[PDB]
């Protein structure tokens, strides 16, 4: 269908002729720079290749204010989600109304000239009620108070190139782009399916249905710019795809991968989900269960309830102009070596099996056999691989500040004692002397599959500095991981501590 | 038979009752301290647990000089290599004679006290072209030069404690200890078998018929001090002892680790270790085919004649007092499904198959199969985790001074390439900003498989603190690895020749 | 079919009544090998026939035999082809073939080997497998010799608690004979049946006749001793050792 507006802004096309202008102002000597942030860069990328039709720009307060209570921009175009360029106060006063900013990526490459209407500080305590629904551990309104700029800037955008990336060249397709790829295949039919996940037998049966009751051709357009945190990374999550479409029918299905900032918000990131796929040229789209949710807080109550997001994208229907596929999950039936509609079978009646991500993450853990009715031996295959099980995975042990025997020699003793096992996993006994330089190397190496010894505790203000994961302290203290009978214990009994609570987690197996 | 000298000079044994004494004077705050070096480590603890005998301290000028001209010490008494004390100049000119200084290990732990009998600065060129033949390039010369001390410090030796080891505390028996762990089993006929390599299964043929024509007991006596340069590291060694050991028929071999220092010092080193070897216990030895030389020079030539061990140890014969197997090499008969004597075999008219050091590690660096008549499965499945094919090692990539792309964006791009290949290798740009302490880290993400993209080259006077294996140049110059078109090359073009590069050395494999 | 004939190996004549004899019992053709119904060679390698000798005699009865007799065409394996062909098609310099002796596929019987699909059909070859096991699968005997001063009845048990630590579930027994009959004509069969024998003492030269000599070995000082000790007192656990390495090298005990 037409683009929501009935354009598509591709800002590139549109200022094509301009590139070289815009380009030189942009590095002028004069011009105020700007540099995107990550999600910034995501947003304006949407913006510039018309994926955010009918936006040309990130949003001013008269249209910014429309959206956060009425959904829509202030001319009434449904609009659920604003797309503002936060901002630091230091740089927000630098600047006023009709102002020519440079958006940078990186510090050194120019996207564009931001043309200023406005300069305001937004009440972040309503969008965040009234936009993500005010849970403060909705990782929007995480994001909305300690990584967004107290400052919005309003203005119209023109093009100089989109965000930089060198990895998938060819999926990247922008909306145009795309068009004319399903032009060529005379698709004219398209349903659309959404993820920020790896997609298993069942996700590809769904799909291969929807496109059967819906007679469009699929195009799986998974997220890969900024997804939910803790989700697995992009390239995995590309290998898995790339790796599935090859068992749909020849000719079915096309993948193409979509930079979006996910804000993970539910129901109105549904409606904007739809929004944008209509402007990729899809006519169908599938909305999940709990579509765009983030789940459950922390007193384990739903972020959203499970049929918002359908809820609400059917009560605008009738504007949306892309129909929307009923969401038809599957599961599988043992007894007939086939997947059906959940909806189909009597959970008291028919056997059914599946397997949950912990289930899932658990199988993984433990190198597991992961069957092949859940998902494809290739997709499990690239998972097993960014993801190894406990044998092959890194760790690191920290000598407590409670320690009263030799540092030297207890590290050396574990040093000794680990190189005595096989698995080739490499050893290392790492002094950081509390530098950022060498703590920020910690998870490097343990994501490498690395065995760190490390001496002593880093100081508390450098506890962010490294992440967690994999990390065991040795102390008398009760908050430690192995914890030591008493501070001058035998290295000897230290030494095997360590070793059977290494075991006992599946680091080594003899 | 009896110790060399008659007596088994058991330093620990002797001195168990000065223990308390002898620590104390260690720790006293007057006496004058030396940290020793790791290979005066490997000697210390030979001295100390008779492993020398009738050695009881290093050696003074006049026992030096003897074994350096004549072979033998002053009293006449055979012994081929000098073990002296070798410090630098500031700590000789504190010590004179009858002085009684602490030996120490890691500056922390006391291994003993000894008391002075003299200084001295030998003449090293004597020395080594004497004791190891004169070409510069001889491991031991190298040594003597490059890293040990000037002054040798001669004495008697009283024992606190023989060095620390935390690894392998079962198999690293004392002379004492193997011999009672023979008499407890009634071997009274013991055959020893020395190595620094891997065994494979022509050294398991050749010991057992070692065993049987010499109607002795097998002992694999590996050494696990210092040895070649390059060899494997011991803890893969130790497990592929281990795992063959399994493989005799029950109750025939025992498997301990002797912690020499090996001066690869061919004939004259045959002696030592058979002098060693009666100490232990054992009853015979085999002396093999260039026993214990380092090969050839630069020139091609042989540091020893592949006889002079086995001829050297002959003359010595009658004053040994420990029988000589003569070294019966085998070789796999494909035809009849075994291994033979070489010497029983006429290579024109028998069919023999055997797979050189360079062809093994050709297997090993490229995955390749390698045959269970060569060695067994589990000791080859242990040589390919300490020594993974390509697929799995790590590597870096250096971006040359020449490059007058960005430095920033080439790194980026590279790193979001490399990340689209699947196989789990783990990638950093990491940036050393010519700092020792994060230099010396590249080998250690390298041995852990990963690969590192490196933003600029580091200071020459920095080279040395940097392994070079697996690191590759990106520049324009004739000596750079990946070579640039030119300097200002497109980022595009120079990631292709990168990935290319790594594909065409088998670090990536589609 | 099977023919309950009692084969005197006598080459060409046998090849004769061999073809009356399917007459007899119905074919109409009959084919006649290479040295057919022939014993081989005798002890100074020589033919106890010509190869061709029973074709041409059957050919010169042929008048009257009334069977049609059909020409021995022996085949072998074209590897590059994956085919058979008459031996007498190929160029032997000039077309690879691949064939196992018999002598040979003896061998890897013997040592447990492996005999390709293109030789015999596998369902074929574990059968001969299973009759004539490999070594680590067959019985043998220990004889201590007449020579022998040590005490034999310790000497045994240290070879059966040795044997004994070594898997592969061969059953092994300290056989004592007396010299009896009714207990000689038993040794082969248990080793027939795999197991592992010590026998103490030799048994009276009026006897060898009764024991098959199949897998026994005799411990002796004596040069004829297929496990010849350094002298008669040797200590035990230098004998042991002895044996256990001489089975190992016959392949009886694998590790
Ligand atoms: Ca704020
Ligand atoms: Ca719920
Ligand atoms: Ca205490
Ligand atoms: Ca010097
Ligand atoms: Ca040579
Ligand atoms: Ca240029
Ligand atoms: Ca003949
Ligand atoms: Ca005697
Ligand atoms: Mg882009
Ligand atoms: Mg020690
Ligand atoms: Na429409
Ligand atoms: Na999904
Ligand atoms: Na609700
Ligand atoms: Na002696
Ligand atoms: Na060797
Ligand atoms: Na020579
Ligand atoms: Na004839």
């Amino acid at each position: 269908p037409a683009p929501h507006g009935g354009i598509l802004q591709d800002l590139i096309a549109r200022d094509a002729l301009k590139k070289n202008e815009l380009l030189s102002e942009a590095q002028s000597s004069d011009i105020l720079v700007w540099n995107l942030t990550p999600r910034q860069l995501c947003d304006i990328e949407l913006i510039l290749n018309g994926g955010f039709s009918p936006l040309t720009g990130f949003l001013n307060e008269n249209d910014y204010s429309s959206v956060v209570t009425d959904s829509r921009l202030a001319d009434g175009t449904l609009w659920t989600i604003p797309i503002t360029l936060d901002v630091d106060e230091a740089f927000a006063n630098q600047i006023k109304p009709d102002t020519r900013i440079a958006l940078f990526q990186d510090d050194e490459i120019p996207i564009a000239i931001l043309t200023v209407q406005d300069v305001y500080k937004p009440n972040k305590t309503i969008e965040a009620e009234k936009v993500f629904r005010g849970d403060p551990e909705h990782p929007a309104i995480s994001y909305l108070f300690n990584v967004a700029g107290d400052y919005y800037v309003g203005g119209s955008l023109e093009a100089i190139q989109l965000p930089q990336h060198y990895d998938y060249p060819g999926l990247r397709k922008t909306p145009a782009q795309l068009r004319l790829e399903f032009q060529s295949r005379q698709w004219d039919r398209v349903v659309a399916f959404q993820t920020r996940n790896p997609m298993h037998r069942a996700h590809r049966e769904l799909t291969v249905r929807a496109a059967r009751e819906a007679n469009a051709k699929v195009l799986i357009h998974p997220v890969v710019g900024l997804t939910k945190p803790g989700d697995i990374d992009h390239h995995t999550r590309v290998r898995v795809y790339q790796e599935i479409i090859k068992r749909y029918p020849n000719g079915i299905a096309f993948l193409s991968l979509l930079p979006l900032a996910m804000r993970m918000s539910g129901d109105r990131e549904a409606v904007w989900h739809a929004i944008i796929r209509k402007n990729y040229g899809a006519s169908h789209f599938i909305v999940g269960r709990d579509h765009a949710g983030p789940g459950k807080n922390s007193k384990g109550v739903d972020f959203y309830g499970p049929y918002d997001a359908q809820e609400l994208v059917e009560s605008y229907k009738h504007e949306l102009d892309i129909e929307v596929v009923p969401f038809r999950m599957v599961t599988y039936l043992p007894d007939e070596d086939r997947y059906a509609p959940i909806d189909q079978i009597d959970t008291t009646k028919t056997r059914t099996l599946n397997i949950s991500g912990t289930e899932l993450r658990r199988r993984l853990r433990v190198g597991g056999e992961i069957p092949e009715w859940f998902s494809y031996p290739e997709v499990v295959k690239i998972l097993r691989e960014s993801n190894p099980p406990r044998p092959k995975q890194g760790f690191s042990i920290v000598l407590g500040n409670s320690l009263t025997v030799s540092r030297e020699q207890l590290s050396i003793a574990l040093l000794s004692t680990f190189l005595q096992f096989g698995g080739g996993r490499y050893y290392k006994i790492f002094e950081h002397n509390n530098k950022t330089e060498l703590l920020s190397l910690i998870q490097d190496f343990i994501g490498s599959g690395s065995g760190l010894i490390i001496p002593n505790q880093w100081e508390d203000d450098k506890d962010s500095v490294v992440g967690k994961q994999n990390v065991y302290l040795l102390d008398t203290s009760s908050s430690a991981d192995i914890q030591l009978e008493s501070a001058d214990e035998p290295i000897s009994h230290i030494v095997q501590k360590v070793v059977l609570f290494l075991e006992d987690n599946g680091f080594f197996v003899f």
